[PDB]
């Protein structure tokens, strides 16, 4: 009586993540992710944010529904969502160039949505930090907005209580976009601030994504995805530490951004979320205004 509602049309991945589909719920599309069997923890901890919290912005992934259902005689866990038919932002970069208006609405729109998780509203939401931030947890909507998903790694935070809630799963962020305090495992990890300063961290790289798709002077770099040049696909936990930690590399700054203005706003951001110091990173909040302001 909600899976039973749905039909699964198609599958649209199929990943580490489990899948997702297309399907129709009272002939409408929706989203169906169908979690690993090993990343229940994920799903427990989407249902519970989702459920729990007034969690409901432009630029986070609509929640509808979470179900557990039986398929092929065994339990699938369903998290049920709006549908955007472009897809990911890893995806929309590959297939497309950006002009100045779409690449600022894009990064803008990302970084509402994550200045939306990181503040505590009362009277109503606890601060969230969301610790798997990539360009293929992002969606892009038809009004060329980005919506943040996959809160199975979130982390809440309450002033009443002075309360961390950093939950209870294995599971650890996406290898490529881990800030070096996880890498090295220098994090402090009952303090909430470090939990915004990974997702800030990841923000930056993804800024650098984006960026690198809009096109200055007639030209534009292809898509590379972060550190493209020093690590293998599927990087490990070591190939990251050695770049990140060790030799300390940031992705590179293109020479051909340095005349132009929107895109030496955008380097300069880059660079103040990926000081090697947490506590000297930009807050989302810092980079929304800047990012208002921006032509
Ligand atoms: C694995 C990333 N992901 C995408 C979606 C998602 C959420 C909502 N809508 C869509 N739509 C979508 C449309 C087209 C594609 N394709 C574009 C062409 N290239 C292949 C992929 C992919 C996804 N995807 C979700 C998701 C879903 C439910 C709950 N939580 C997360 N995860």
């Amino acid at each position: 009586t909600v899976a039973h509602q749905i039909t699964l049309l198609e599958c649209v991945g199929k990943g580490r993540y489990g899948e997702v589909w297309r399907g129709s719920w009272q002939g409408e599309n929706v989203a169906v992710k169908i979690f690993s069997s090993r990343d229940e923890k994920s799903w427990f901890r989407e249902t519970e944010l989702y459920n729990t919290v007034m969690l409901r912005h432009e630029n986070i992934l609509g929640f509808i529904a979470s179900d557990m259902t039986s398929r092929h005689s065994s339990t699938q866990l369903w998290l049920i969502t709006h549908y955007h038919e472009m897809g990911s932002l890893y995806d929309y970069l590959q297939l497309t160039t950006l002009d100045t208006v779409s690449c600022l609405r894009i990064v803008l729109s990302i970084a509402s949505g994550l200045a939306h998780l990181h503040i505590e509203i009362f009277g109503g939401k606890p601060a969230i930090a969301h610790r798997d931030l990539k360009s293929k947890n992002i969606l892009v909507k038809k009004n060329g907005q980005c919506c943040i998903a996959d809160l199975g790694l979130a982390v809440m935070h309450s002033q009443s209580t002075n309360q961390l809630d950093v939950g209870n799963n294995p599971r650890v962020g996406t290898k490529r976009y881990m800030a070096p305090e996880v890498l090295d495992e220098t994090i402090q990890v009952d303090c909430f601030d470090s939990y915004k300063r990974v997702d800030i961290w990841a923000f930056g790289l993804v800024l650098w994504e984006v960026a690198r798709r809009m096109v200055s002077n007639g030209i534009v770099e292809d898509y590379k995805p972060p550190f493209y040049d020093v690590v293998p696909n599927d990087p490990s936990f070591e190939d990251m530490r050695k770049v990140v930690c060790v030799d300390q590399q940031r992705p590179n700054i293109p020479n051909r951004w340095f005349s132009d203005p929107t895109l030496t706003s955008l380097a300069k951001l880059m660079k103040e979320c990926w000081y090697q110091n947490p506590s000297a990173r930009l807050t989302a909040l810092r980079i929304k205004k800047t990012l208002t302001k921006i032509d």
